């Protein structure tokens, strides 16, 4: 009954720009946000935890300090977009968004950067 | 808040055994079923889904098939255990037990499988 779609499982960003991953959820009428978890994640490494209408950013990856936030306005119209802002090469994987709202479900998204030889230089070093 | 607790996370068990790995969630009075989705996975291979107090296998992967079991007796009293017989070298990795009841968490557990040079060097094939 209860189904997460996504409409891109795959994302070339190029670094150092923003992107916005998005995460389809049905809702039937209005938005229960005392119902509503999500969680946003790539690589065991927690991104997002969304309970009760705020984020948690207290488990939040050090790695993803400062540049993530969980796009509120998008969740009335059943979409969990994460916005990643500055993207770096370390952001390149299998993330996935985890969403329970009655029913519960995840699916994964890959995201592959795209950088200069300057920035994947450092990366390397 | 509802969290999902583990007691071990990290197992070390012997091939051939069998192994019961504990994943605790709260429960107010008594347990309502209607509301309890339990989803056990290693490695994206689903083991277990249990939703509308039913088993649901027709997305477990095939080698769990008749080897895998949650203990319906203890999610009664708050533990979503599963449990493995005749354990393999296959089944070493990263589970997760993701419970949604009232609210929604997951914990991660970590498998690692002794085993002598016979088993491993039928798994090295
Ligand atoms: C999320 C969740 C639960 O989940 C239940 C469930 N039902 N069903 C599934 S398995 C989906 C699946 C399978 C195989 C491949 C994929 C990858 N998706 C691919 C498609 O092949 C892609 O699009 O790339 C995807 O879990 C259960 C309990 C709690 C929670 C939760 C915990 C924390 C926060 C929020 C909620």
């Amino acid at each position: 009954a209860f189904t997460v779609t996504v409409p891109k499982d795959l994302y070339v960003v190029e670094y150092g720009s923003n992107m916005t991953i998005e995460c389809k959820f049905p809702v039937e009428k209005q938005l229960d946000l005392a119902a509503l978890i999500v969680y946003w994640e790539m690589e065991d490494k927690n991104i997002i935890q969304f309970v009760h209408g705020e984020e948690d950013l207290k488990v939040q990856h050090s790695s993803y300090r400062q540049r993530a936030r969980l796009l509120k306005d998008q969740l009335s119209l059943g979409n969990a977009a994460l916005q990643i802002t500055d993207v770096k090469l370390q952001d390149a994987g299998v993330y996935r968004c985890m969403i329970s709202y009655g029913g519960a479900d995840y699916k994964r998204i890959t995201v592959k950067v795209n950088a200069p030889y300057a920035a994947a230089l450092e990366h390397h070093h």
